[PDB]
């Protein structure tokens, strides 16, 4: 095959997890700590941590200073008051949790560990230390194992509520919230599975699209206008206009695909998906167009790819789907059995 | 209401360390031996120590244990091409390339574990002692098999009093690599949860029966976990059919000798349709994702089954687009 | 390549129209009574009349014939309760009430037809004569039943030497209106559409074992036509299991007395098995709407198939929400 | 029950067939021929036949006078040359069909029982006369049946080109071809059962959105704008334009039900399915948001409607489609025993 590699086990997405484009410990020249020195040796050590990460080990705890914390303790109190307000139904359900069981308060920075877990239980996923930016591949590549990766940097103190970069507080109370619901998990992974083999120009299709939804995205609940996106979530001044007076649009992966992502500007559109079960619907029709010799199945059991490009493979997820339903009259019959319905 | 079973892989530890029994009789060679039962309390004390998320641990390397493993590994081999199954075949020489199954060496459940996971999405953990039927086939439910860490006394290699893990390396370990012996083991460990006692019981001989000692077949071969540990049975077995409603009847004999099952497949759906008979006010299904049992009793719980299977039926439509678009067929 | 068969609804006349055996040998009563066999032909010749989309015919009311046809009704009655299947027992009133099946008078195909294709879709069309199996099978694929609409001779109404009126109507229809052995009979037709003559013929005997006599059982009852027909042989079969593959086997006796169901959606699915082992380049879908028979050959027409199972089990999951909306279930 | 009444079986649906609300004899003050009482016979003998037919007969065969097949020629001839240019691709396949077996010509007029066994066989769909306009709910009943209601009566000779209603031109020239698509004929069943039991308000929120898409529908094909619409496919005036310079928008259940069906103007909106099998799946999904205490099923083979509302019935449906996917595992399984793949 022509096509470009992608793991193909839980323990080759390691190399997809070292090939960082650019290292946190490098600073752009406009960048608030690029004359910080201190602030340098911080990033240069999480970028260490990250680098010592290998599948299999437990995901180191570190200690984070005192400006860190109340870097990461302003950030949490900000925007603790436009969540109530401006947050997804499903965000608010899970932010309770993650404060009793991922220490997610004011004073305290959560550990990855104890985020991981908490993750792995309720809907899959894992979180990863990246070192820093992968490519659009490599960072995809990922969600097809419900594995996202994360940074464990705070941004600078000197402004808590601006950033121009990924920081653990964008990780903690932008994304892991809504990665802990079981749909917007499913969602995510078929974003990531859809990448698995494809061209560059797909796999930008899909980033796109992946910035707009889960970076950058707003559904309605209960006939009302809630952001999910990370992004916004992150972002105060942004939070503040998504959800405001005045453009949206709804969330349609090939009408999506095309927009261009702005770093620094408010984003030119929001889009919305009615509930993550009809985004995660619309990607996987959305993934069929993707041209690729096969299709990919995902073995939870081995955490592995399976390549479908035969009969006997597909015929073997048939007969599972078969006693699967089999199991669904069961439980169908037991019902009937016990309330006569 | 229920008999209580772990609803998630965290909350299997509980029955791991519910043992039943740890403690040799008169006929074991152990107490006759003071060296060997001060090895065998290390073991059961490392068992007890085991946690769920911890790497298993390495034992140390005892020439005299390992010798007597070696006796066992070479004198079961020559048996094996003429009486074991294609799948044990396939598996065997893996275990030699990757865990380090060798004559001069005994393998280290990690390795074991590790090479599992990525096969068929079982895992082995060391168990301190014997364990209630409920406990032990609620593991299988998690594709979690116990194994007994330690090996059995160097005074007669060839007979075995209780399981070791000679037994558990050489008998069930190459089977479990299997995605469709492991469907199947799983089957049995799903049936269980929640059911009467009894109902267990009838499971526990189905299990004896076919994972313990077993058979399949144009030719005939033996799958049983008891048959590849024992030289002599195995001969006998294959010397001069499988239906779990009949077959969890007939009595289980510990030392006296003594079904046939097609393939796999059908030894998953024969058990699955045994599992409608069983007593319970659920159904189970299992989230690979977060290692935990759903249980089916309402509309919500089955719709979000069925929505999961409408999805994994387009996954199979690209396919077949795809095939289509590349080969016109 | 591959023997034809009709694969519309309409090609089916092709298969009705092919017979083997229209003439009565000397030990049947007909040539001794002249005016039976100037009756018979007129029956025959009306069959050879039958064109698709065309109302089955009315016969004329003789009495003689409806007299014998009384004898017949009222005998076999008594036996029912005692010896026939719930299924036949919930159909039989209602063919009483609906298609005029009552002591004094015959029933014509048309009413029988109508109530058929309400309740599970099958039709029955009047047959000039015996049929090659491969034919007769053909419109059991299409839920098309062929029968005679002549009546046995009046010397003895109790014995029968060719199927006849009373043994389609007696024997068959009352069980051609349960949905499940709707599906059933259909499967044994499916199955042989394109088959080999011999995969044929075992399943001609299969049908034989299982249509024209079979019986299924806590209490064991007869559910063969050709029992509902014969008073004497439906008593022994009564008086001191079904596997295709075994069943085909056995030899059907003509003359002479000779298997157990426990569903027929045990039937069905034991028979969509043997399909299968049967061999053919394809597998058949059959199109209800249409009335025509789908051929999966290649990947196109697999996935429509799947496609509209997917959409089907979105009507699933819409019952178990609006289940749960109204009941909180 | 307190739901509104709907045929259970396909001889019920009789009682739907008859409901005439408003007879094709009864003529509106500026219809063309309302003055004409040579018309008014026709349109007198067309309705006559209509009542008379009841299930289980064959569709009545009428003949023609001259002058209304020169109507009908008149509109055959100028349609013809806009469809390879403006009707989209499962039209343009279909007619020529219709040429060959249902006398589809310029000087002859096509039977409805001829039509009837065409469609029967090509898509199971059949054709019944009716005499005049149903309630909304009535017609819808006859789509969950596969049975299309048809006018069998020519407009007015007056104008071929313009009629303020629906006449026989409009029913073999604008719907019949596109019934005969397999799964054309799958999304307007759809509409049909989402019917059955419904509110007054959501039927007609059904009828807008049949009216939007069955009458006055756009669809891409091979990147390509072309109608599948039957209103488009017989008004050539209307039909220009829906393809022209210049509003379209893509077609979604919930937001077409609101706009507003209009006889005399052209359309404010066209809407635009990629695919039938697009439409019909959006349609399955806003079926499940109707308010019902039940859901449908449709069983082909008794033609009647089955009730959804215990876990039996729901099993038995679920054991159906399980021996179904065992049907496409021997299809699976003979496919790599012929080919090896
Ligand atoms: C699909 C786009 N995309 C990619 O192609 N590659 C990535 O590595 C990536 C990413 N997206 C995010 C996470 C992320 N969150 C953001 C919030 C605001 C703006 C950009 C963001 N990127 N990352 C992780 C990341 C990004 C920058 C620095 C460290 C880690
Ligand atoms: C279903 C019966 N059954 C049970 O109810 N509980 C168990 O704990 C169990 C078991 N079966 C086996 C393992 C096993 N392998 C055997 C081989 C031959 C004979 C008996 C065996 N038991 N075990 C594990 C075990 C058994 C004895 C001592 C330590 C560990
Ligand atoms: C599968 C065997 N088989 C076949 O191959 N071809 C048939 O045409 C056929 C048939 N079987 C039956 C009907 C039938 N009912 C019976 C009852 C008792 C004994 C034999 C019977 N055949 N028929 C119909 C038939 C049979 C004889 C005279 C006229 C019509
Ligand atoms: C869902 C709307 N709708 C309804 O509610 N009831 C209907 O009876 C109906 C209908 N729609 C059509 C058929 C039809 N084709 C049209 C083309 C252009 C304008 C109106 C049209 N109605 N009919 C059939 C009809 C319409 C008018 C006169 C005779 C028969
Ligand atoms: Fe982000
Ligand atoms: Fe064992
Ligand atoms: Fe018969
Ligand atoms: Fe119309």
């Amino acid at each position: 095959e022509d096509v470009p590699w992608f793991p193909r086990k839980i323990s080759e997405l390691d190399k997809c997890s070292h090939r960082v484009l650019m290292y946190g410990s490098e600073l752009d020249a406009d960048h608030p700590g690029f004359k910080d020195n201190v602030y340098r040796q911080r990033r240069k050590y999480f970028v260490d941590v990250a680098m010592g990460y290998k599948y299999g080990q437990p995901i180191p705890r570190v200690e984070y200073t005192e400006e860190e914390t109340k870097t990461w303790g302003v950030v949490f109190r900000e925007l603790s008051k436009l969540y109530p307000t401006h947050a997804c139904r499903e965000y608010l359900k899970n932010f309770p949790l993650l404060t009793k069981y991922c220490g997610y308060r004011e004073d305290n920075v959560p550990q990855l560990e104890d985020v991981s877990m908490f993750l792995k239980e309720r809907s899959g996923f894992t979180v990863r230390p990246v070192a820093g930016y992968l490519s659009p591949r490599d960072f995809l590549a990922g969600l097809a194992y419900r594995v996202f990766h994360c940074t464990q940097y705070i941004r600078h103190g000197s402004d808590p509520l601006y950033t121009p970069e990924p920081d653990t507080c964008h990780e903690l109370l932008g994304h892991v919230p809504l990665l802990a619901d079981p749909k917007f998990a499913q969602f995510s992974q078929e974003i990531g599975l859809a990448s698995l083999g494809a061209s560059d120009e797909d796999v930008q299709k899909l980033a796109t699209c992946y910035f707009f939804t889960i970076e950058f995205g707003l559904c309605k609940q209960e006939g009302q206008l809630r952001a999910y996106g990370a992004g916004l979530l992150s972002s105060i001044g942004e939070l503040k206009h998504a959800l405001s007076d005045k453009c949206v649009k709804a969330f349609d992966p090939k009408t999506t695909c095309l927009q261009e992502c702005l770093i620094t500007t408010f984003q030119e559109a929001y889009f919305v998906s009615e509930s993550f079960e009809e985004a995660k619907e619309k990607m996987r029709d959305f993934a069929k167009s993707i041209t690729r010799p096969f299709s990919v199945y995902f073995n939870p059991y081995t955490q592995s790819i399976e390549i479908l490009k035969d009969t006997r493979s597909i015929e073997n997820v048939v007969q599972d789907l078969r006693s699967d339903l089999n199991t669904v009259c069961d439980a169908l019959n037991k019902m009937n059995q016990y309330l006569g319905i």
